[PDB]
């Protein structure tokens, strides 16, 4: 088959303690392509006590101190070195993770791209700020505020962007000295398995860096719940994120939370039409409207309303759906069975209760594509706020569009949901769109683009969409703990207790 | 009685959208001065559709914007009017503070210029910082960071100093431009309900803050798992904590918790020795030991443990218990029956797994404390790290003493409990105090002095004291959310769809 | 007047070492009045030793420590109640401002209100930074940065707005502990002695604030260059900072310079058109154009350009010239027949190089203008970008008409000065806006309004408007110094030299 | 012996992208401190040529090529200079022994502090782009953006020439701004290779520029020219009025680096073989042409007389000799009129009643008498009245005096015009943190001497100088704030009478 020897010297196993092992019950899972459905590989499936047996190894190494007493100038160089791997590596990592998630091969190398730049950022960013001085109010005192690594960290990523997602969470965590737990997704763990014989080229202490892989129904609540952890940083859907914050409750564990979104891409009238329907097709249909910022809540201003329906109905007919590794492809097929039943099952949804399938909504009928877990580019209209398929997340190559009088009418809309992750607002009236940013509560809001996300700035959710932010400064925050020492530079007796 | 005049004018009843109420039920609870048990006062017994209407009124004037859009610098001279009324009314406050909760007069007193200075602090921080511009790396772009209010905040206290930690929550909350919903402990209310008065003087926007009575056995769920609340501001035990972490997980709704401690109090034979007897009896008897920074675990180097141990055990038969109001006093009553059950329970666990009661550990003997809450100020040696006296927060006029050999051995007893608030270190070498300090997991680190805290730094714990900091800049951080605006100035379609 | 009841009681004296004392040889200068130019009072004349003893004196209290190592939040307190004091005698400060400079009543109380607001922000900003906490990248070392007051400082000040410039510069010196010897400009002493009544009543060290009163040409090079002085922070004209910057590296002392400025108002065809009329009128004729923030050169976009000026020109017939204590009052008369000659004799430099008086140009005939410093609101047509009138500072009530084809036309005339102080662009299209603003090279600069400034934000030059900046955490830092104090934990031997 | 270096390094100036000679052909002869052998021949730049570099440096800045790169692409390039000091490590370090005469290991130990400072602005560069204000005017947005401060001028002296020729190129162009660098005119070996290495890594035309040349010739140009923004100068004193001085004509910005005379502070509970040590390492490392060397010891008056005659004897045992060599412990001095300006010290120290202890001149032995060496000396029985304590001398060469107690140092170590570094030697930790806060200089070292990295601010308190280089502050000299304030609801004000 495609791709078959890039996984010709990839490792099957799980990494702890400085060793690759094997399952403690050598049991195995197969990995899908879901170009074909055709198994490409098959690695590990972990137990509970390995997830165990990792993290006491985590916590040993924090405290031996080998990585979180080494100098912060020296992990930035690590840290850079891992980047330079990410690099010189590009091209195969880049095939890795279409042949594991689906997505054309443009988009794997935009992932490695912003990759090589999140290790880059964090490694920058390592010595740069280690705490503060206070001007004691108290005569005679010296009061400091020391950062600390914050300890052991797990870590746990979703399917949709792999290496993208642990890649956010891991530049930290070496950055400011903590030891480290990961588990990807049980479906795509290929290029984090790669990551992970990368850093070990580079060179850590045994025990700093663990992955794990397996179910997170078997592993996960060890991972959230374990008492040696002092940080759970988790990326995916809201239900497993309710899960991990009560159990991270046991023992009083810290969380950040990087759920979904009921992303709105607000268009005005006098936007710059031939973009925004532009940035439409892109913010629904990128990697199968498997994306976390997904603009796949579409609000149109009424006086272009049928106007905009038109012209993205007539465009998504030419979305070209294919093999990733092929040249014409713009859009792959879905991650999975289950997952391609979940967005069949909305159809229904949507159907019932008043919607209309304005185009797609099946499975792709071509020769070319009964095989793979494709499902055709997706327009819903004649739909409002209280249904179902306009309030949830579908997480699939499917937007709704609803039309808005006014500015207003607009920000109602928009932040009239539980979710509150990004969006966008497109108009050449940049005092408009400006005043409309800040009424939206959105972790991100984008003026005329969509999708723009780097290192240098924080990335997260208002509302339901997290808790917490990963990625710049404040990314960095999440790694580290505050400790305030202060000093009595001239002791006295008090003396309030008899003699 | 003693305090009469300070109640003659009191309120009596709930503070809810502008509005002074009385509960849904008319149900109403009787509040006690410990030192005599006297009834001294009849509040309201809100009931959980008051605390439902109070969000929904703090969910509304958010919305409106009249506190939230109000400039970051009236919003701070309103926040100095409120700590110019603690600073004019202090003589009343301390004392009413002393009838509710027993503690002497003079320290009633140093709350009250705390919470001036804590207030005046935040007065002073609303308007210095509004978020950041980054060096975007995407040509033609402009990238910045907003620093937002969160939105409708719960803040909910302990008894032991209840206007005191009711000041570290408000005051971040209004400079911030939140809505707020308060409820203190029911059993001690008194100072609460009177700031809400003064700060109904100083003048604010319908429903930005309100106030709720009641147990939280009854509307604490309410509060914590509201879909409206952006933020749980938490101060009192640990299981109460892990409760509401769970509950806020229904709605992924941000925590702050400031749980209890087991803090050590590290004594080295280099050390000043009567300056450590001093601030040992300061930190474990200071309110009867009913303070989260209580340093109730003694550890003194076995060189001179034998030496401390008598001192110590000397002091503490002279210590003078009696009423708050008296000068003479130097250790008040405990809160209520339910807690000093509670501490002589304690007594009895610690007898039964083979430790000392050196001195105290009952009730006193004299005739005018016979009807007060009293309970004597305890020393316990003969103990260890495996017992339930030395591992659990006893929140009593209660310490234990341990000893240790050398400076690792100091350390590795200080961290092995599951807690890590606060302590100290007393040394004349202040040069091992700092590597001692700087090992120690613990929130706050006092070198040769014990208690010091104020605004301009920090507070909260590492592992199980808490989640999160109160106080200083990071407390102020727990009342913002950041939003990332990003404006591309010169948009471009992206053209990746087929025409 | 009914303002000379304002002078009954004011101080006549110098303020040297917590005593108001007379000028070393007792001479004297008479005060004047712009409106009739009769004298309304009658100061000291200091002496170039009184400056020296003033230093002197600032250093031994420096020295001593009594201010500069109190307590950041004291220091904080006393900064507030100073600001407190202008609020509470705002009136008589005002009409003392207007009687000593001529200005409206209206613009002295905005002024007051700002001045109020500047010592608010300093206070509360005192206590919020000590210094930086450093991730040393040697093993075994601690290393911290402390940021201290940088000592004696020197300040002077311009005729135009006395206390506000007065305002920006005490405030941080206190705020950050400094010891300050102030010189107002000779000619307006009256608000300034005032203040130092008002700051001697909340009280500060033997040395800590001093007052000169005099000739800049008589006592300036002593406050410049004598070796004592760490800093010298100066508002005034270009020429005399150069003076004072070449007198200052005799020994090496640092300088803030907030010098002149060519403020461009570039507006639009696609502007408000009466906005950009009624803000082009305030920016050119608010105290006579006696502003450094003056939008003295008009850059307006050629297809509106006749249309413009017109417009312009008929409503400057229109202004009000009077007292500043006359309602109607729109315009006051200029400072003194010094500074009127200065623009008259522009008008003739004017003249001779081409360009037009289009309206104004001379003093008003009318009557009750008669004995008073008055001059006509000027505007100047015909001129470009190498005319004097256009390329220097006027400082009257006069301003330049320039045309402009393209957006790149009018960035280039813009930044076509030595000066690059302040500025505004006004266009409904705010995108271009922002792009002019970004590539305009001037400290300040406003979108759609004109003359905004405020304690939260920087002020300072780009170019030769000036060196550092004042107002803001910039303005702070001017009066601070940094000390990395690095320590060794574990000091071993080198052996690099023989035994 | 090191000859095979200079075999392919560039002999001329670089102006807007060209390997150029000066306009007037003129050159000069560099020297070996060692042996006094001419080694290379450089050209000497006119100040038409730094007229030129400078008119360069603005046409660079305004295109925008560079101050309008990304701030991360900015930082990527710092980092590929910072690479190539390590990937030529080795040469460098023999090229500023040879150039500078000073040990091979003080060469290396360098070179790898230059590595760090490149790679430290390569990581600042896009960490911070300004703020966002609370405005207190309702409907107003306020913003502070932080832009390139424009063209600057890099000027630094002959004993660290690489070092702190790097101090100032990393920040300029880790922000975008254009540059112009002239060394010291007796040490421009290095300077020259690291532009040769500049150039391997692509900067656009303009941005970067080297002159050569004599600062009594163009230096005026370089400080005074009105299209300068900045001035970043490292050097003496004097020079240092001068150039504010000029730089004043066009009220231009000036970073000043000048020198010290700093304290070494030993009380009797020191460790007292450190302090010995130390005081060894703060005297004589690169024969204490050491902007930041202790060359003013202060010993509490109980241990005084044991540590006089301790360092003394120690001080008669230092090894001198040729840089390359391992054994040598001090190399010789820089120049014939350096060497003669150390020895009219000496008589100005005798003059005044002070008494030189040991050292004190040129040593005989047959293999030092053609360098420009001169022994370590140690000068005893002086006070803070006498010229030698007071002035920054740069030799060998240490005073040593007595103080009774901590508040009696604390007066001594501040009398000075100077206060850029310092150190105290105690157990009592406690005692030197109370000390180190009163000490008025610019970095306090607690048991230890000459510490300084990217990380920490640089520079001085009182006349040691003016600004900061290094730590986010050094960074902060290359950088200018704009207040851009938008008003999202204007009104009309109706002042004026319509
Ligand atoms: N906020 C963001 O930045 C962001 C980015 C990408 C994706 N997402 C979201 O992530 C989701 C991706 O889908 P997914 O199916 O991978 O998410 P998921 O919630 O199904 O699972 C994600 C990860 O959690 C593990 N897991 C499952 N149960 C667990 C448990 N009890 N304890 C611990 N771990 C457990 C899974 O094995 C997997 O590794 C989408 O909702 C998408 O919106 C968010």
């Amino acid at each position: 088959f495609q791709g078959m020897e890039l996984l010709k010297h990839l490792s099957q196993r799980q990494y702890i303690d400085g060793e690759w092992v094997e399952s403690a019950n050598k049991n195995t899972r197969d990995i899908i392509n879901p170009y074909n459905q055709e198994v490409i590989f098959t690695v590990s499936e972990g137990t509970k006590e390995d997830a165990e047996r990792a993290i006491l190894a985590a916590r040993r190494a924090f405290e031996s101190g080998e990585w979180s007493q080494e100098t912060a100038e020296t992990r930035g160089k690590k840290v850079r070195a891992i980047a330079d791997k990410i690099k010189e590596h590009r091209e195969a990592l880049a095939r890795l993770e279409t042949l594991d998630t689906g997505k054309t091969l443009e988009e794997s190398y935009a992932d490695m791209d912003d990759i090589h730049n999140v290790f880059m950022y964090f490694a920058g960013l390592a010595d740069k700020d280690g705490g503060e001085m206070i001007d004691s109010p108290i005569p005679d005192t010296e009061s400091k505020i020391v950062k600390e690594p914050v300890g052991v960290v797990t870590q746990i990523t979703p399917w949709n962007y792999p290496l993208l997602q642990a890649s956010w969470k891991i530049a930290p965590a070496l950055a400011t000295g903590c030891s480290l737990v990961m588990k990807p997704s049980e479906i795509t763990p290929l290029t984090t398995i790669r990551v992970f014989e990368l850093m070990e080229e580079v060179g850590f202490p045994k025990g700093t860096i663990n992955l794990i892989l397996g179910a997170g129904s078997e592993v996960g609540d060890v991972m959230s719940g374990h008492k040696e952890v002092d940080l759970v940083s988790f990326t995916g859907g809201i239900e497993t994120g309710k899960h991990i914050m009560k159990n991270a409750a046991n023992n009083v564990t810290n969380i950040a939370l990087e759920l979904g979104g009921k992303n709105p891409n607000i268009i005005f009238d006098d936007a710059d039409f031939e973009l925004a329907v532009d940035q439409a097709l892109n913010g629904g249909y990128f990697h199968a409207g498997q994306v976390c910022s997904a603009g796949s809540r579409i609000l149109v201003q009424n006086s272009i309303k049928d106007k905009f329906e038109q012209a993205l109905i007539d465009r998504v007919k030419k979305i070209k759906l294919g093999n990733g590794f092929d040249a014409d492809t713009e859009m792959g097929p879905v991650i999975s069975t289950e997952h391609r039943n979940k967005i069949e099952s909305y159809m229904d949804v949507a159907k019932a209760e008043g919607a209309t399938i304005a185009v797609g909504g099946k499975r792709p009928d071509r020769d070319d594509l009964k095989d793979g877990l494709f499902f055709e580019p997706t327009v819903i209209t004649n739909c409002d706020t209280s249904m179902r398929i306009v309030q949830e997340e579908v997480f699939g190559p499917v937007v709704t569009v609803e039309g808005f009088e006014t500015e207003q009418e607009a920000i109602q809309l928009a932040n009239d949901s539980i979710y509150g992750l990004a969006g966008a607002v497109f108009s050449k009236d940049i005092g408009k769109a400006q005043r409309v940013a800040n009424k939206l509560k959105l972790g991100t809001v984008w003026i005329n683009d969509f999708f723009p996300l780097f290192a240098q700035a924080p990335w997260g959710g208002y509302k339901q969409s997290g808790i917490g932010r990963e990625l710049g400064k404040e990314g960095l925050e999440e790694y580290l703990v505050s400790k305030h020492i202060l000093t009595n530079t001239n002791p006295q007796l008090v003396n309030w207790f008899s003699k």
